[PDB]
């Protein structure tokens, strides 16, 4: 059929570095580009075709219990190897990253309809703000 | 409360540079990384915590009639011009892409529940398989 029409959502990609690496995109952003995972909406009427592609970067699934210190990888982030302990503190969860950095872990809690993440390392602390859909 | 099931849509994101340069992560990424919204996906059963992150990069849109050739401009990835020209070989849409490159196109297929996309450059190419969402 040459009916095209629909979203599509990638499943799988194969030799993205080779061909980003032919169209000489620099080494900095295929790292990235390597990340993303793609969606294809397709409106086709006969021969005429308007497409526009969604590009998204999806974390990988993290499992954790409370209490239980496990090592995360933080494939999203620096790359490293922490040894991650989740707590809860009143109804707060609180959890330190041991490893290299100094000071590092985060703080993730709920008031009303809102997700707060505080995130530390070092003297450095970003914070996130969410809300419920 | 301590629930923090749920889907979570990112509203504010401050200091993520300090947090991220704390880090050590490479600048390339800390420029893109600042931008993004991020939805955190929460699947809590008691203290276990199943948790994944995702976040919209960018949205590309492309307009065409098959047999009419046109003009882009690869913002995507390398940010060239090229003159486009679709066909349809068989069920199979064929593009290429007339340009400095080489070898430059795609090809996509329908069958069934699946869509098949490869992308040539060079001597490499890539192969993405899309599923009907």
């Amino acid at each position: 059929t040459r009916d095209q029409n629909g979203t599509w959502e990638m499943e799988s990609n194969e030799n993205f570095e080779g061909y980003m690496k032919a169209l000489d995109i620099d080494f900095a952003t295929r790292k990235i580009a390597v990340r993303l995972t793609q969606t294809l909406v397709i409106d086709q009427d006969g021969d005429n075709f308007k497409t526009k592609t969604t590009s998204t970067f999806r974390n990988w699934d993290v499992d954790f219990t409370v209490g239980v210190e496990f090592d995360e990888y933080t494939k999203s982030l620096d790359n490293r190897h922490v040894k991650a302990l989740v707590t809860w503190e009143g109804d707060v969860l609180v959890c330190v990253q041991k490893g290299e950095k100094e000071n590092r872990g985060w703080k993730k809690w709920i008031e009303g309809d809102k997700l707060y993440l505080e995130l530390t390392c070092g003297d450095q602390v970003c914070r996130q703000v969410f809300k419920k859909k």
